[PDB]
């Protein structure tokens, strides 16, 4: 539905706003692939994903519903999980930009 997605593009809003932007400014942008220490990470993450990128999946309408938008977060996460040593601060943080991720679409 176009109800669905309005609340997707409501969860993402919340994703980017200002309480959360001390944990959640690693994910508004793709990974920077130039800095220093992330060399490999093209060659460990196949499927790189963003905010900023989701954001424009669903301006240009290329997600059929909330199940579709929820695989590209949960990517997004699941990408910084499997980068990252268990004890990085990237991953604290994007634990707690999950937190509110799950808990706004369990709830939608
Ligand atoms: C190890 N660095 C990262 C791992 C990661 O998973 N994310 C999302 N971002 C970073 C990162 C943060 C700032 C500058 C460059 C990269």
């Amino acid at each position: 539905h176009m109800e669905q997605l309005k609340c997707c593009s409501g969860i993402l809003k919340e994703m980017f706003a200002k309480k959360h932007a001390a944990y959640a400014w690693p994910f508004y942008k793709p990974v920077d692939v130039e800095a220093l220490g992330l060399h490999d990470y093209c060659d460990i993450i196949k499927h790189p994903m963003d905010m900023s990128t989701i954001k424009s999946k669903l301006e240009a309408r290329e997600y059929r519903d909330a199940q579709e938008f929820g695989a590209d977060v949960r990517l997004m996460f699941s990408n910084c999980y499997k980068y990252n040593p268990p004890d990085h601060e990237v991953v604290a943080m994007a634990r707690k930009l999950q937190d509110v991720f799950e808990m706004r679409f369990a709830k939608m």
